[PDB]
C-alpha cells in the first residue's frame, strides 16, 4: 500500500494494532534478571526489555513507511519518553544505513519538550510547514497530548502524528488514539523503562508492576 | 542458598523452573520485524528475539551462581546449539568484567562437539577430572543426550550438568531434564535462532512456526 | 578518591585519549551512511572507540559516586548521544552490583545552553545535591564556564563536568573538565549528535566535514 | 566478481595499518580485574573490531549478493570473528527487500591441526562457493595447505576473509581477499585469540606482558 501521511491527532485512522497484554499475564521475578535493589519492590514482570526493543523497532520500519521520501520533526516529551525515544533514533540510523536509496533531505529533526498546560521547550515557531511526529511513553487519560496538539496549533504546523509505546486500557480514557502504537497493557501502575514512581525506577530496564511495599518505600 | 554442583545428568535435580509457553499463543507477522524472504512461510511468532536473549542473561546468571569460582568446561553441540552458545558466552563475560572478586583460574573454557552414535570432535581425554556443562539447544525425545551422557561418562569427568533453551513438550519423551532450562515450548516444529529445517531458517531471529508452504517449500 | 568541587580545575582528572593531530581513517573503512559519505573528509573516533571510552568514564564516576546520590545533566542537544550511552552502562554497573541502594544512584535533568541563556524547568531542586554536568564537547570553554557560576546560585553541594571531546583550541580559556574522553584537534567534527546546522547529528562515526558539506548545509 | 584465487588477494582492498608500537595503555578502557595484571597494553578496542567487521560483511556480500555461499568457521579461534561476521550478515538480510532464500549463507565448522582436518566429509561443498573465516594469518602456512585441501573437493571458488595479517618476516605471500587489520609482529590475545586457551573471554585485542607468558605457560 501506499500509506497517507497522518494528519488528524487522536484519530488513528490508520493505526495498527498494537501487542495486547492480556490482563494477569507476564512473568514472576526469578524470570529476568532484575537488580537487586529493585527486587523487593516488583510485583511481576509485564513486558520484558528485549520485547521492547523489538517491538519498536518494528515502529520504526512503520514509521518510516510512511514518511518515506518527507523530512519530520521528532518532538521528544521529557522525561519518560527517554528511553522509547531513544531506541527509536537507533533503529531509525539503521534503517537509514541498511536499505540504501536516501537522501539528506529526508530525514529527521530532533526537539525536545517538556509537558506538565505550560509547556517547558524551545521556540517551535520552526515547526511551522513542518511534519511532526510527537513520540509520547505512555497514554493514560489523553488529557495532556489532547491539550498538547491544540498548543502546536499555533505554530502553524503542516502535520501532527502521534507514535506511543503503551496505552493502558482505563475506563478514564478520552478516546485520545495514537497513529503509532506499540503496546495496549492492562489498567495497572507500571514502571521500568523510563517510567518512573516519584522519579525512582526509571533506570529499570523491564516493564513492571509496582508492589504495595514499592509504593510505601517511595513515597513523597 | 548455597548451590550443589549438578551431578546427575538427566535429572534436573535442583532445575529452577523454566517459562512456560501456553498452547496457540505468540504473534502474529506484523508485529514484529521479519525478513521478507521469509515472512511467507511462518505461521507466527512465538518467542521474539529479546526474550530469548533476556532468558539466557538470566541463565548465564543462574549458571555463575553454582560454578562460581569453579573452572567448568562448556560443550556447543554443533550446529543449532551456536546461537545459544553465543549468547551464553557473551553474557558469561559480561558478569566476569563487572565483578571485583575473580580469578583467571576460575573461568570456562570451549569445546565444540558435533553429534549424529556418532561424534565429531578432538581428544575429549583432557575432560578428565573436569567439570562438563553440554549446551543444547533443544531437547525433544531426549535420545541424544541420554547416549551422549553416557558416552561422556567414559572420560572420567567430575560432574555433567546440561542447560537446554528449549524442551518440547511430547508424550514421547523419556524424561531427560536439564538444569538450566530456559523455555518450556508446546509440541510443534519450531525454527529460528539456529534451529533449522533442511538447513533453512537459520539466520531467523525469532522463534517461528514454519506453515504448510514452508515445510513444503524447502523440503528436499 | 575524592569528589570533584571545583568546575573548571580538573584537579585529579584522569589523561583522556589524546587523538593525534592528522590520524584516522578513509570513508571506505567503516559504515557511512551513503547519504552523508560526500560529504565527509574522514572519520576521526569510530562509534565503537566512543561506547568503548564512555563505558569506562561511566566506570570512573561510579568509583567517586559509590554510595552517593548523584544528579546527572543532559545538555541538550548535542550531548545526547554521550548522555543516553552514559547511563546504559550506569545501569549496566547497577544491574549487576550486589551492593547497592535505591536511595543512592542517579538521577536524570535536562537543560538547554546556548550562547548565555537557560531552558530548563526548576533546578532549584539540585539544592543539597551532588551535580554531575554532562556536555559533549569542550570548544572555547566559556558557555561551561558562565553555567557552572551561574549553578552556583542554587547552593548545591558539589559541580562535576565530564565531558566526551575536548577541542585543543588557542582560544581555550582553561576550563578543565573532571571526566574527559578524548583530546582532539582543532578541527570542525560532526557526527555522534554533533551537528552542522541540525545535520550530521545521527551519523555514528565522529568525522571531519568537508568543503563541500559547509557549502552545502549552509544558511 | 567471485575471487576464485586463493593466497593472491587480487582485488583485496587495503586494510587498517596499525602501526609499530601505537594503542592505548590499560587504564583507558575496561579491562576484567583478572586480566590487568597480565596485559601490556590494549593494541585494538572491541568497538572498532565490531565496526570494522560491520565494513566487512558490508564487502563480502557486495561480490556474493544474489548467490548461495557456504562460510567456513575454522574453530576456535575464528568463534568471535565469525558470530560477530553472521551478525552484520543477518543484519543485512534483515532490512532488505531483494534478497532470497535460495541465495544466503551456510555455516560449517572445520577444526584444524598442525596438516590434518578434524571435520565433516565436506563433499557437500562441491560446486558451491566457498569462504574461508580465519582469525589470523601468520605464516600462512596453515591456510595455504588448507585451500589445497579444500580445492580437491571439486568446489566452484575459495574466498578467504581474515581479521588480523600479522608483518611476520616468516610470511609466505598468502593474502587474504577480506582483511580487517594489519598488525605487527607480536603475540596477541583477545577476541576468541588465545595462549594456551587463556584470554579467549577478552573483549579486547592485547598484547601479553612477560609475567602472562611466564604465569600461564604448560
Ligand atoms: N510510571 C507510570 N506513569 C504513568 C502511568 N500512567 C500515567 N503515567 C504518567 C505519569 N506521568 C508523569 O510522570 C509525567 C512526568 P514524566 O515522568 O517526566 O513523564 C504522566 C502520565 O502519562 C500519561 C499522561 O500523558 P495522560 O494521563 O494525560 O494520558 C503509569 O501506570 N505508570
Ligand atoms: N528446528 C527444530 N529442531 C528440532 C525440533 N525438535 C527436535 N529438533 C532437533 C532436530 N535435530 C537436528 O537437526 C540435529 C542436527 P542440528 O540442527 O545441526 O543440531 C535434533 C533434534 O534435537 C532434539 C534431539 O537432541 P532429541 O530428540 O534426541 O531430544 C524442532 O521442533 N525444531
Ligand atoms: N559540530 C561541532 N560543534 C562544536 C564544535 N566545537 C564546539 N561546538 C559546539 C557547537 N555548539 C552548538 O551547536 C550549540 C547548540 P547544540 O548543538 O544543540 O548543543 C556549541 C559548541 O559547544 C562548545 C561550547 O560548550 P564552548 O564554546 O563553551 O566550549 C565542533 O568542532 N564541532
Ligand atoms: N593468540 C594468537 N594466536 C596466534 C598468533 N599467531 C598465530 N596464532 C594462531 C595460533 N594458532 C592456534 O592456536 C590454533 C588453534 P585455535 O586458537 O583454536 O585456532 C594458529 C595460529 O594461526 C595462524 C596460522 O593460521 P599460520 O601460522 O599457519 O599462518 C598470535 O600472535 N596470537
Ligand atoms: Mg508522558
Ligand atoms: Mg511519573
Ligand atoms: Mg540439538
Ligand atoms: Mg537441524
Ligand atoms: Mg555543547
Ligand atoms: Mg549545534
Ligand atoms: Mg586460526
Ligand atoms: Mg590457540
Amino acid at each position: 500500500h501506499h500509506h497517507k501521511i497522518p494528519n488528524n491527532p487522536g484519530a488513528g485512522e490508520n493505526a495498527l494494532e498494537p501487542i495486547y497484554i492480556k490482563d494477569d499475564d507476564g512473568y514472576d521475578i526469578d524470570t529476568f534478571l532484575i537488580p537487586d535493589h529493585y527486587k523487593n519492590y516488583i510485583t511481576k514482570v509485564l513486558i520484558p526489555n528485549g520485547v521492547l526493543k523489538n517491538r519498536i523497532e518494528k515502529l520504526a520500519f512503520d514509521i518510516k513507511q510512511v514518511y518515506r521520501n518527507e523530512e519530520f520533526h521528532v518532538i521528544c516529551l521529557l522525561k519518560g519518553s527517554r528511553g522509547f525515544f531513544s531506541a527509536l533514533l537507533k533503529y531509525l540510523n539503521r534503517i537509514h544505513n541498511y536499505s540504501s536509496t536516501e537522501s539528506p533531505k529526508h530525514l529527521y529533526v530532533e526537539h525536545y519538550v517538556r509537558v506538565k498546560i505550560e509547556i517547558v521547550s524551545e521556540d517551535l515557531s520552526c515547526l511551522k510547514d513542518k511534519h511532526v511526529l510527537i513520540v509520547e511513553d505512555i497514554i493514560d487519560t489523553g488529557k495532556t497530548l489532547l491539550k498538547f496538539c491544540e498548543y502546536l496549533k499555533k505554530f502553524e504546523v503542516k502535520t501532527i502524528a502521534i507514535t506511543c509505546l503503551f496505552i493502558k486500557r482505563t475506563p478514564l480514557w478520552n478516546g485520545f488514539k495514537a497513529d503509532f502504537v506499540g503496546f495496549s497493557i492492562p489498567d495497572a501502575f507500571v514502571v521500568g523503562y523510563s517510567l518512573d514512581y516519584n522519579e525512582k525506577f526509571r533506570d529499570l530496564d523491564h516493564l513492571c508492576l509496582v508492589n504495595d511495599e514499592g509504593i510505601k518505600k517511595f513515597r513523597t
